[PDB]
């Protein structure tokens, strides 16, 4: 005495309504529905960075972050506004909890495309389960100040574990120049969202 | 009389069938399912680039434009293609709709996976619900010709609103090549997709 | 009735039948199933199983890891190349696919889900058109390093082809006696729709 429209369906054989849906965009992860490859993102708020220091130097800069998962890979990407003109290298680290992900260095939030915060363990952001990482390069960075370039130069970035935590360390190279600029790259994470 | 296969579930008390699903992945608006943190892209249709005026110069450029909403970040991606060698700076404007995000400068569109485009407006690209933004950078680019290196450069963005609506200004530095490049950065919207 | 339906399921009375309903822009159905209008699909190279590539006919290699990714229409191609041999030149590191399928005939990639788990998914969604042409090329600034050292600010080309059936990204680097060890990224589009 009732009907169906896809994509639910009935059987008749066994009197059960079902939802259908492709398996590779969504899934059941206890009982509900859930997507295969969701876009989570790890990342400090909106308007509130996180204030970061080159090591023991009385140098800081505020970063604006963000840690987009999409399949099991991650897009790292920070804004860096340095205050303080320098010449050398800047050390600049980021810790997070190696159980549960949760950045120790600064507020960090996982934040949907609905503009609010998300009840989820930010795990995604962590390379391994077993807490070992080889991860490191170099991306080329262009330091300006209030729209004026300043310098070409390049950023370093490590993938570590320390003390059962992971770190992601950044070490800008400068002449003369505060360190402002915004650098990206990609990671793979081993910590599937099921 | 009938069963429910999670993901539906049904409850006895109040003879109520239900979805259940994770709400970091996806939620209810309206009455109706959707995503949490869905991708939108607004893109320049394919094959159809969008002409650019270098500022005041009777200079111009096709350019192939993708500005991807993942979470609340936006991802622009443009690739330039100029016509005309220049040493000096070029200005590449492109103005939206400040309450829309409807491109001005040129067509654009909201793309699905599907290749069909979607009847979305496209304020998922909009910095700020209260017309104010601050965002400026520049990033590291290399100009070339038909496979051939040219140079290894920079090009800056800023992120402002004019008389209500929003702009995103290039400003690519050359020395003697033309103007042909790809270059990507990432900024946040406060819009909330909901 | 004798029951309820909560949001987003509905019930419409003038019929009897139970709907679901959803953002079109967001979701959809396919063969009478639910899916999405934009997923995200990935096709990369194992954890931990690089692809093998060869400098042309040179005695040099890399290892490269690759992930290519899908949304929309677009492709965020990445990848980490680890030259194994100091140069001076430039390289070519050339990887094809079935022009076709999709599948990696240079090395072993897989389409992989959020899960972590491998999908039973053609990836034809990395190929540029179903008519088997395309012209996407351009160069990124790269830096090249080793151990945690600098070494060279330099440039990588990348190039979208089709040669004898097959999809082809070609990258060439620029060294100037370091190793080969760089990360780029570019985006290019797909006019295969996913449906
Ligand atoms: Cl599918
Ligand atoms: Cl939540
Ligand atoms: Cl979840
Ligand atoms: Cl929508």
């Amino acid at each position: 005495s009732f009907f169906t429209a896809a994509p639910l369906s009935y059987n008749t054989g066994n009197s059960t309504i079902s939802l259908d849906y492709r398996s590779p965009q969504l899934r059941v992860s206890g009982g509900a529905l859930a997507l295969t490859s969701p876009v989570f993102v790890y990342q400090t708020p909106f308007n509130t960075p996180m204030r970061l220091r080159n090591g023991t130097y009385n140098e800081y800069a505020d970063a604006h972050i963000q840690m987009v998962r999409f399949g099991t890979t991650v897009l790292f990407n920070i804004d860096v506004t340095g205050e303080t003109n320098a010449t050398g290298t800047q050390t600049w680290e980021l810790q997070f909890d190696g159980t549960l992900g949760s950045c120790l260095t600064g507020r960090m939030q996982v934040m949907g495309g609905t503009g609010e915060e998300l009840d989820v363990t930010p795990t995604f952001i962590l390379p391994t389960s077993d807490k070992s990482v080889y991860k490191q390069g170099f991306m080329p960075i262009v330091c300006s100040e209030n729209g004026e370039f300043k310098q070409s130069t390049y950023c370093s970035y490590a993938l570590t574990y320390r003390l059962g935590n992971f770190y992601i360390t950044l070490k800008s190279t400068t002449s003369g120049c505060k360190p402002i600029f915004q650098m990206s790259f990609m990671y793979e994470s081993q910590i599937g969202i099921v």
